[PDB]
């Protein structure tokens, strides 16, 4: 079982295993992709051309994005060892607060911090591009939050376990079963330790954003997020009906 006490060097390291499968297979782009495509940039036609657009137009494609963002974060969250055995009550809970919070961290793959841009629709722009969003303030912060993550040069292990823990925290009020998810939280704690340990990167640790930043974070983007849905609703196919209907009523 994945929350079985005394985890052995066995369970600890296909654990390891078995969460970076889970992450590079739900993941929109390769990390390959994101990095050849750094030379393919907007022209400052095409720049013109999304500060033209309407605060609706840039909602709708952004918003799009987001949708599929957090849907392949719903898929990662469901291939952890235990996620699929706990309630749905106790599944929606942590998915509600932890699902932006992985696809924050998520975006620092796409984001160059040599030109400080971002692969947005096919090509790297600046935040100049979201102009029309009328969202300048919360956009510097999401790239300022991907700037301090591209910084620790994650690997995609490292990046894999780190979003499990984002997910399997015992700390979300609501949870039903509080027990059984400390010690999923706690074997997968073992697994980042022992993983980084062994590649000689515990530097990183003291290196992580702090307690809390990303939860702060995560919340004015909902909060901003839940005003647009309001003003100009988005109609999805929610995949996850459940959580959908926890997040829209
Ligand atoms: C595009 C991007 C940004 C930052 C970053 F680090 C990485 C990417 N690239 S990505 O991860 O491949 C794209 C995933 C969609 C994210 C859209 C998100 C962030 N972009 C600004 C618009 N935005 C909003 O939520 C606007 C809402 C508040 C009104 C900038
Ligand atoms: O398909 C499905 O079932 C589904 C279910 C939940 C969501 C979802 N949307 N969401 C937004 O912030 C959001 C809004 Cl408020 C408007 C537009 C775009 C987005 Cl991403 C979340 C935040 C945290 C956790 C979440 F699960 C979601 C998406 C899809």
């Amino acid at each position: 079982t994945p929350e079985a006490p005394y985890a052995s060097l066995t369970e600890i390291e296909h654990l390891v295993q078995s969460v970076s499968k889970s992450y590079r297979e739900t993941c929109q782009l390769r990390l390959e992709d994101l990095l050849r495509q750094r030379s393919n940039i907007f022209s400052r036609e095409e720049v013109t051309g999304y500060q033209r657009k309407s605060m609706w137009e840039m909602w709708e494609r952004c918003a799009h994005h987001l949708t599929e963002a957090i849907q392949y974060v719903v898929e990662f969250a469901k291939r952890l060892s235990g996620f699929m055995e706990l309630s749905q009550n106790d599944q929606i809970v942590l998915l509600k607060a932890g699902a932006m919070e992985v696809v924050l961290v998520r975006m620092c793959r796409a984001y160059n911090a040599d030109n400080r841009t971002v692969f947005f629709e096919g090509k790297y722009g600046g935040m100049e591009l979201f102009r029309a969003l009328g969202c300048s303030e919360l956009i510097s912060s999401i790239f300022d939050f991907s700037h301090s993550l591209s910084a620790l040069h994650f690997s995609e292990d490292e990046i894999a376990l780190y979003t499990a823990l984002v997910l399997i925290n015992a700390h979300r009020p609501g949870l039903q079963e509080k027990r059984k998810v400390e010690q999923l939280q706690y074997n997968l704690e073992l697994a980042f330790h022992h993983h980084l340990c062994k590649t000689h990167r515990q530097s990183i640790l003291a290196k992580l954003p702090p307690k809390g930043k990303l939860r702060s974070l995560c919340s004015q983007h909902v909060e901003r997020l839940q005003i647009f849905q309001h003003l100009h609703p988005i109609v999805v196919q929610a995949a996850f009906p459940p959580l959908y209907k926890e997040l829209f009523s």
